[PDB]
Parts: C-alpha cells; structure tokens; sequence
C-alpha cells in the first residue's frame, strides 16, 4: 500500500537501516541526490520536484523515522541520532562518490549532523525554511504584533505529559490545516484533497507521536550542533526561504552563514514555509540549476 | 447552582451593567475593595483572602465577562471593553468614594484603561502576575533551553480557526490541569476537586470560547495601552510576583514602574504564578497590611 501516489517511473521501496525499515521513493539514474521532507508531510512534498531532477540525477525520497511510512528510530529522535539513519541510507545508494542533500524544515535538523561529520561524502547542499537547531531559537518570540508565532509550537509540541497528542488525536486533520495554512502565503494550492492526504498519514498514532519526539529532541540537538558547528562547512550551499506570510525570510540566509564557507541564499516573494507546493517554479528552478552546477 | 462554595458571611448576587448581567460574590463593611481573578479561574480563587479582607473593607469579587456565571461582554473583550464593566460595576457600590482594587492574571488586563482613566475613582492598586499588555510581550520567548516556555499559549490561545476551544473541547479538565501546573511551584494546592470544580466553569462552551477570546483581542488591548500609558498612575501601587517556578520575579515591579509613580514590590520565593492559592498566607498578608495603610473599617 502507498499513502501518496508514486510518480510514473518511480519506485517505492523499503530497506532497514541499523534495525530500522526506512521507506523511500526512487527514480531516476546518474549522481544521488536526497530529499528530506519536514513536518507535517513526507516524501510526496517532493513529488513534483522529483521527475525533474530524475533526468539528471538519481533521486531518493525517504519518509522521516516514524513519520510517513517508515520505522520509528531505535536510538532516539535527536538530530545526530536520526542522521546515521539517513547518512546510512544514501551511502547504500552512492557507496564510492559524493551525493546532493536537499532538506526542508526538520529535514534539516535530521541531517545536518551527518553533513558536518561526513563532509566528503556531500558534494552539494540546499537547505529551506528551518532554523539549524542553536541558541538562536531561543530567541524566537511566543507571541506578535501580528498574532500566533511562527514557532509557539516548539513549546506546544515539546511538552510533557503528551500534551499535543492527547489534544490533537482525533482532530489531526483540523490541525493540519491550521498550522499549514498559517504558515502559508499561497494557501490555495492546499487543498482539502491534498491536505486529506497529509493527515491520514501523519495520523498513525506511531506518527503523530513521532512527530512530536523530534521537538522533545530538541533541546538535545541544540546541544549536539554546539560541539559540532566548532566546523564551518566547505562544500558549495544553497539556502532557500519565503519572504511571505509564515516564511523565515533573511534568517535563513544569516543563519547559514555562520556555518558555511560557500552559500547563496534566496528569499522567495510570495511564498510562505511550503515553498516545493507554494512556489513550485521558481523553487524547482533554483533546486536543478544549483544541483547542475556540478557532474551530472 | 453556585459553581463553588461561598464563604459564611458572603452573598453570591448579579448586577445588570450595561445590559451584561455580571456575577459577584459580596461580603463585608467599609471602604470597597474589588478583587478581580484571571485565566482558568473565577471569583473562588479569592476565596481565602475575603473573609480576612471582609474584618476591615467591603470586599466584591466579581467574574469576569463570559467567564465563571457572568454572561459575555456585549462590546467586546479587548481590556478598554471589558474594564468599563468591571469599573462601572464597583462604582454601583461604591459611588461616593474611591475603591481599592487587587488584579491577578488577565484581571490586570481587564482593569489597567479602567484605573488609569480613572484614577479620582482608585484609592490604592494592588496587581500581581501579569504583565499590562503592552510591546514587552512580544519579546517573551517561543521554547526554552529547558523545554516546553511559560508563555508558548498566547498564540495558541490567539490563533484564529478556533484552534483553542476545538482542540481542548472534551479535554478541558486535562489541559487545564497542565497549564496550571507547569505555571506552579506549590501544585499540591490544586486538588482533584480544586481542578474538577475550575474545569467544569470554564469548559462552558460560551466560557471556553470567552477565555480566548480574551487572547484574540490582546493585540488591540497593546495598542489601546499604548495611548493610555501616556498618562502615569498617580495612587499607592504595590505588586506582587512569584520567585519560584512560573512565577514573573522582578518583571512585574520593573514593569510597573514605568507605569506607576507610587510603587513598591515583592517576590516570593517558593512561589509561582497562581500567588493566592500556591502562598495564601504571605500573599494575603501584604496585601492586608498594604490595603490598610488607607482608610478602613
Ligand atoms: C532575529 C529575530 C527573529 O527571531 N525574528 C523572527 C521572528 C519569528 Cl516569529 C520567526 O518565526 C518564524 C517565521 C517563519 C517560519 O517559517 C518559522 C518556522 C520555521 C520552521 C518551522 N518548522 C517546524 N517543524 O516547526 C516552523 C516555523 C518561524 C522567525 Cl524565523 C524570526
Ligand atoms: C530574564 C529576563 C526576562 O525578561 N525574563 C522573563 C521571561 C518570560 Cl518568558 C516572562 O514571561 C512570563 C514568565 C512567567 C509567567 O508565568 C508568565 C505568564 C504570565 C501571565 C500568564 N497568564 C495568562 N492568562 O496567560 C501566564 C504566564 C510570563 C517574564 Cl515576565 C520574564
């Protein structure tokens, strides 16, 4: 059974990582490339990115640990800890030669410790629309001039005594919509279908809690990232945010750049948190034509 | 049905004020002194402090709009709104002479345009944990290096979609519980019957919705807070804040000195957010000894 539909000459397959059943959707032939998916999706926010890039690269798609169709982590949700699944996962595909990372939103805290630990083996890096997890998260406001925050949740989903699952199971297609769409700029192309989709998936109580273990990870990952960011990385980088209604605009870029030697940034007007689905043209453009910089 | 017990020598009673019928609950002689309660809670949570209160002043503890057995504001829930209700209210009793009034929580929030467009009417000020809404709010922090913040529910509570009132419907004893709680020191005050008789209050569909709506309306409380703060308050201040686990410290005094001209301050330690009931007695105590400084019965 698949949750999302697979694109035409895509495969959907399964391989276990260190005890752990990763799925993953793959396509495409040449150099790696991994996406990484963030919060409240899976691999399908690529989906439209995905045949695009499969003309040029090999693609792969995992599902998050817990999230999508993929096993819970058995060491734990920190960043370091889910990263060895995925570094694992790309180095059985690309075994003697450097792959691209993409990453979106917790995708980024999933593999920015294998990224630091293992630069050899990225040869080019795209990052959107999520802090690195550091101090300057704790600096992050509750509340705005302008209403809710963009990250209240953080605290909301990293409470103890289960708090988000005991209020939100039952409700998680409810919630979806409302934290997609305020996160949104473009909030039209997340349709009812398209956001059925999203919540019969992360609704799977292992997923719904899953999901939540990433934030009580959190504090943790902050303090793994402040032993290794002791290392700028060298490999060329590419970050992208949306300058919209729910997008991270400059920081993304500044943040960035005290952890990288070579990074571009763009903030994308227009466009919220959701860039592969809010602006799917000119995020798709800047993703190939970064990536095809180098040997494909 | 009372919602909760009231004390010997009190009457449970509703006055009509600008075609809103409010809840109080009354006893005492002397001087007025209106207590006005926060979030999550009602008149009860002065329970304690009113008969002591009531040896030496009137003493009026009313619920807030929509919330405990008060019906909802008819204008709105932004703090100018609401505190014309709670003002004009004391005033019924109190015509002839100033009033003292005692805030906790969002009762600050509630009372703050009514004090200082007032001020002829105010004999002397007591707030204690809450900040008035104005722009420091917004520099209060998301998530903690410790985890899960103390002031993440304010834009929970503000989201739009009704997010708060669909999430925690059916859960409201649950929730409650925790946001009381992880804003405590002393959590053992809050009993089983303490929480169940808090919850079944405020999880009246049109009370649950009330207690956000207080939150919806707090940007524009800031930016009504904003002109009003222009004009410093003038009558004997004191506040009072917890130093222990989710309590405000040297917040609530820092914060009111830009306000008040006439103010004095203390931290508890060992205490947290929910100062009458998690510390009762020290609480009671200098807000006794403070209120009568002035003229008593
Ligand atoms: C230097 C001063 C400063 O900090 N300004 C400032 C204020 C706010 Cl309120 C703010 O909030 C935002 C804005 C856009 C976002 O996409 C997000 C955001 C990002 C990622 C996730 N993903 C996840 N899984 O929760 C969720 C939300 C948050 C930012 Cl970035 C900066
Ligand atoms: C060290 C420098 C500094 O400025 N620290 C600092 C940090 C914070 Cl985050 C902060 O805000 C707080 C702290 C504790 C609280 O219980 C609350 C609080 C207050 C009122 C309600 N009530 C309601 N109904 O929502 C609920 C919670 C707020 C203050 Cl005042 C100071």
């Amino acid at each position: 059974a698949e949750e999302f539909p697979v694109p035409n000459g895509f495969e959907s397959a399964y391989r276990e990582v260190d005890g752990v059943k990763l799925h993953y959707v793959k396509g495409g032939q040449g150099p790696l490339v991994m996406l990484v998916h963030g919060f409240g999706q899976t691999w399908y926010e690529w989906h439209q990115l995905m045949p695009e890039l499969a003309k040029r690269f090999t693609v792969i798609a995992p599902d998050l640990p817990g999230l999508g169709q993929s096993e819970p982590p058995k060491t734990g949700y920190s960043g370091e800890q889910v990263a060895v699944y995925l570094h694992k996962l790309a180095r059985q595909f690309s075994p003697d030669r450097p792959f691209d990372l993409v990453a979106h939103d917790i995708g980024i805290w999933n593999t920015y410790p294998m990224v630091v630990k293992n630069q050899a083996d990225i040869a080019r890096l795209v990052y959107m629309e999520a802090p690195i997890p550091d101090a300057r998260i704790y600096r992050f406001p509750a509340f705005t001039a302008q209403g809710e925050s963009l990250v209240w949740h953080f605290s909301f989903f990293a409470a103890d005594d289960r708090l988000a699952e005991t209020l939100i199971a039952g409700k998680e297609r409810f919630f979806l919509e409302h934290f997609i769409k305020s996160h949104a700029s473009n909030t039209e192309v997340f349709s009812e279908r398209l956001l059925d989709l999203y919540a019969r998936s992360y609704a799977k109580p292992h997923s719904l809690n899953a999901s939540f273990e990433y934030y009580r990870a959190l504090n943790e990952s902050v303090r793994q990232n402040a032993e290794l960011a002791k290392t700028r990385l060298q490999m060329p980088t590419m970050t992208l945010a949306g300058g919209g209604h729910g997008g991270m605009g400059t920081f993304q870029l500044e943040q960035m750049k005290a952890y990288a030697e070579d990074v571009e940034g763009h903030v994308l007007p227009g466009c919220g948190h959701w860039l592969p689905e809010e602006c799917a043209a000119p995020m798709n453009r800047l993703v190939i034509d970064f990536l095809s910089r180098g040997r494909h």
